[PDB]
Order: C-alpha cells, then sequence, then structure tokens
C-alpha cells in the first residue's frame, strides 16, 4: 500500500545509520510520482530532511526550494531552509580554513 | 506480508527514538506466533536488543536465555547476555550509591 511504503520510508529517514537514510530518500523518490497534492509537498519536505542529514546540502536546498515557491509561507519548510544554509556557510568557512 | 513486516520492526528497533523502539517491539511480538523455527529464533533476539536499548534489563534477559537454552552455542546471543550482566550490574550500583 501506498500510506505503508512512506511509514517505512519515514522510520529509515530518521535511523541513525546512513545507509537506512539513503534507502528512505530512494522509496522516497519512487513515491514521488505516485502522490498527491498534498502526498507529494510532504514526501519533497521529507526529502530535503534526509538530504540534509546526509550533508548532501545541495540537494536538500533545491527540494525546499521548490516546495517553497509553492508554499511559500511554510513555516516548517521556510526553518528547514534556514537550517540548510547555517550548515552550509559554516562548512564552507571549514573548506577554506586553511586558505 | 511477513518478510516485510520484519524489516519495518527491525529498521523501528533501529531507530534513536524510544517510541519507534516500543512500536518495533510490539510488531515484533505480533510476528512472535507466525514464526518459523528459526524466523522465531531471529525475532527473539531482535526482541532481546530492543528490550535492552529501552533499559527493559530484566524483560531482555528472560528472551536472551529463552534463546540459549534453544541454541547454547550462538556467540551473538553469548555477547548479547554479556551486555546484558554489564548494563545490569553497573544499574545496581548507581541504584545503592547513597545507600
Amino acid at each position: 500500500s501506498k500510506s505503508d511504503q512512506f511509514e517505512y520510508a519515514w522510520c529509515l529517514v530518521r535511523s541513525k545509520y546512513n545507509d537506512d537514510i539513503r534507502k528512505g530518500i530512494v522509496l522516497l523518490e519512487e513515491l514521488l510520482p505516485k502522490g498527491s497534492k498534498e502526498e507529494q509537498r510532504d514526501y519533497v519536505f521529507y526529502l530535503a530532511v534526509g538530504n540534509y542529514r546526509l550533508k548532501e546540502y545541495e540537494k536538500a536546498l533545491k527540494y525546499v526550494r521548490g516546495l517553497l515557491q509553492t508554499e511559500p509561507q511554510n513555516n516548517q519548510a521556510k526553518e528547514l531552509e534556514r537550517l540548510i544554509d547555517k550548515a552550509m556557510k559554516k562548512d564552507g568557512l571549514l573548506e577554506v580554513l586553511f586558505q
């Protein structure tokens, strides 16, 4: 069933282990076409969370951004974009810490 | 399907969140009668891991023990009983640390 693959992928994207988090993601990507209007809004937000936890900060942003133009005022999406920028600003400091 | 409820409960019992771990457990308890000989050996071992992660050290032992009389030489079960005793010895030190 469709409501059940989500749960599995939700529990997966929550795991402490990166491998479970890739699997949680790929299941969401397959689940994305099969989605309803607001089912997709939810999958997209959870792909961003997963990608963000894998330091795939680029890809994460591309999701949370695409959701944000659909839903400009989702302050849960706003806050998830606010945490992705900070990760990224701190990362690019540590990147050039040796010039 | 039966092979699939396991995965869900396996990913659940692996989670960082206690609530996911209770749900992972209860699914295993329902799954226990439906089991094969060695499917049950596996469920029991994973109920012990889950209970152990919830500091339910009593209940954990009762599983890893019941498996151990079936499988005296499962050194993965032996090692899981070895980690449950240490937890428990350290716990009962901190218990009476004030007399």
